[PDB]
């Protein structure tokens, strides 16, 4: 019963190659409905299906799935994911299509499906701890870029 899947494919933590435009030419992309940075604050784990309670930090691209400055998002997926692992306390960037909607009364809502399309990139919470500080130089440019400039 050994299964393998890229699930919510992730990216490198620190690698000099991704410029500020790399997170834009794909941000304004139709396949992408939203482009904001959030942070993990709570994680849920069940028998097989698990969820992730995280707060939105800032939105660079409005989300079709009810996206607002500092909201309440929850990512759900199967434990069969052997390529994605979120940490409680760290920050992660997300740029992708909206989430499925089922909200009818309370037993339903949005709960992101968490797939490989969901462009996720670990954002080093610290800048002076790894003695590196290099990939965080191009990210700062995109911050005021999409906000001001924008596609």
């Amino acid at each position: 019963g050994s299964h393998m899947a890229d699930c919510g494919q992730m990216q490198e933590e620190l690698d000099l190659t991704i410029s500020a435009e790399t997170r834009k030419q794909t941000a304004c992309k139709p396949e992408i409905a939203y482009a904001y940075k959030v942070s993990i604050t709570s994680i849920t784990v069940e028998n097989v299906f698990v969820k992730y309670k995280a707060t939105l930090l800032d939105i660079y691209k409005t989300g079709e799935a009810v996206a607002e400055k500092d909201s309440e998002i929850t990512f759900i997926k199967k434990v069969t994911c052997t390529n994605a692992e979120l940490v409680k306390g760290r920050q992660y960037l997300i740029m992708g299509k909206e989430a499925l909607q089922i909200k009818y009364n309370a037993s339903f809502r949005y709960i992101y499906p968490l797939d490989s399309l969901t462009w996720i990139e670990y954002w080093p919470r610290d800048t002076t701890c790894s003695s590196c500080q290099a990939f965080l130089a191009n990210l700062d440019e995109f911050a005021e870029d999409i906000f001001l400039n924008g596609c």
